[PDB]
């Protein structure tokens, strides 16, 4: 009851949330792991700045250019939130949910009072590859850090996160992230409206053994559990109906995304996401999908020739239209919800305990 | 023997012809066919200038664009081939054969002046959307039409076309279109060392009617005879055999085109197609192939975000080489393979006759 997310300048209602982006990347980082020219014709890349005219490279070996993977100036953000905002756009949330991939809290509470945007950050360690040794600390400490940066602030400031994630689960899922995950789960369990947005291997089929974690073990509300990069398992429909039917929300997040990588995967295109979406609503889970950009690179951006954050609402809900999705169901994928999910309040945790561990005796 | 191809400033050996694509469009004009917007989002795309602010939507409705479809400026088309010319580039085939699709051979002749690559001019009627009844005249003026093209000019200058093509074949494969392309094969026959360049209704399997009129009826040579816009039908392994053992060049000129479009089709990925024809080179075909990127539309051009003209060198070779192709295959895919198909003689018409039927009586 009374839904609303918590967003970086103060809480916003459910109903309130309108046309909204769930998971995308407005500040981050990645120049601590600035990958090695992968073909003869990356080298060229590595040095230049992103833009139009190094498109046809960086579609195969965006990690080799630095200037892609650095961090994003505010004025290039704001330029590209506009194209969003002119669509009718309202809300938008920032996965980066750690440190440890460029988290950005300050700039984002600019943003959205520059642009009047409502801007959702995020608290959540990413993949041990970034996280390191973050990922062996005390599940208790962990849950906490969480909890704290939900209800306290951020950074030292008093600037809050409004959704748990993105939680890195890498394609070798290891020890520490199967810890971070159980650390999620408890911070969650203590935050009656906050979501959970799992960034998944998503060339990988690990859904099954990540929610025995969330579900099974953790006792987690499915319905305030997100899968995140559902992408490219969408020509697995009987392992993406598996997943739903566990009570989640997948998310394809990578529509528009138009990249290569040399190892991961090729990302699916936007026609073949059409597809699976249109199928999973005629299957009947339309009201469990929710679909964002991960805008999260350089060449992401509009400006670049990129998709920007305008693709999804503008040519995506078209594309399904032409597919024969009725009006009805379209209306609410990037309405109703993205708002369900981020600001519905848990149906298994209704109280937040000023310890998470607020069932136990503190005598 | 002493094989050539004759461009727009002269004959070049085929030895000299050096890294070549064989099917682009330097100057063409789709103005007479501007669709109205197909989808909600297009309305906005109708009048603006093609830039890389834009791919977003020109991606998924080119047609709707007018500038998309407009003549193609000098100067614009010169920045683009210095990509393909900083890469070695040293020969460019443009297969705008008809003014019914905007044929500028002035232009053309302009470009090569000041580049100095070698660019080829085509001569062949293109389907009957655009043709209309010129594809009823009689098959020996037509004939005659394209051997004067080749022979002695262009549009009252002496500037020749060096490539019959690209020669209409639409999804309705009609009449007219088989008539044209019995002209083209008169046309050839009696020209030692012109290809003829099939542009093909690439989502259709209509390749063995095609050639049951080319090599079957007229008796040309396939050695001389390449089926364009092969790239969608790269998944149909049975299929493109079967034309290979017809003894005909298989044409992925789609390469990079990166585009979906609202009727024909989608076109095949990158990867796709990097697939498709490392599994034709390991079945043994590798001889029989020639790759481009059918640049037709400004949103192609790599200064909007498109792939331009160095793309298919520069990318696609690496792909291959990725994908475990031999680099001794690799080398001749865009080197010795479009040589062969376009400045190769004819192996059974091995004389020009000062009239295409100079083997019957004048008497
Ligand atoms: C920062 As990401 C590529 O896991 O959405
Ligand atoms: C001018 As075309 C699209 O047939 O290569
Ligand atoms: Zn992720
Ligand atoms: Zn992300
Ligand atoms: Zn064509
Ligand atoms: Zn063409």
């Amino acid at each position: 009851m009374k839904g609303y997310i918590q967003t970086v300048t103060g809480p916003v209602k459910k109903a309130d949330m309108g046309l909204t982006l769930p998971h995308e990347h407005l500040f981050n980082d990645l120049s601590g792991v600035v990958d090695e020219p992968f073909y003869e014709f990356s080298h060229v890349l590595v040095d230049k700045k992103v833009s139009a005219d190094i498109q046809w490279g960086l579609k195969y070996d965006p990690y080799c250019c630095c200037d892609n993977m650095d961090k994003k100036p505010i004025e290039d953000v704001i330029f590209e939130l506009n194209n969003f905002k002119e669509l009718g756009g309202k809300t938008i949330v920032d996965a980066t949910g750690s440190s440890s991939i460029g988290r950005d809290i300050r700039k984002l509470k600019q943003v959205a009072e520059l642009t009047g945007i409502n801007v959702v950050a995020s608290s959540g360690l990413y993949i041990e590859k970034f996280e390191g040794k973050r990922l062996a600390d005390d599940i208790d400490a962990m849950a906490k850090m969480i909890d704290d940066e939900l209800n306290i602030g951020i950074d030292g400031t008093d600037i809050r996160a409004g959704m748990i994630g993105e939680i890195g689960v890498s394609p070798f899922f290891t020890d520490g992230e199967k810890n971070s995950l159980r650390a999620a789960a408890l911070a969650q369990n203590n935050n009656p409206y906050a979501s959970m947005n799992i960034h998944m291997p998503g060339w990988q089929r690990r859904g099954d053994e990540v929610l025995d974690i969330l579900l099974t073990e953790m006792g987690c509300d499915p319905a305030k559990i997100s899968l995140a990069h559902s992408d490219p398992s969408g020509k697995d429909i009987d392992y993406q109906c598996k997943m739903l039917d566990r009570g989640v929300w997948l998310e394809f997040d990578m529509i528009g995304l138009d990249i290569s990588f040399p190892k991961e995967g090729a990302a699916p295109s936007v026609m073949d996401t059409v597809e699976a979406v249109a199928t999973l609503i005629e299957r009947g889970y339309g009201n469990q999908i929710v679909l964002s950009h991960d805008v999260f690179l350089k060449q992401m951006w509009a400006k670049n020739g990129g998709n920007g954050w305008g693709f999804v609402p503008n040519v995506f809900l078209s594309l399904l239209a032409q597919r024969g999705i009725d009006k009805t169901i379209i209306d609410k994928l990037c309405i109703d919800n993205p708002a369900n999910l981020l600001a519905a309040e848990n149906l298994y945790f209704q109280s937040h305990h000023h310890h998470h561990h607020w069932s136990h005796p503190q005598f």
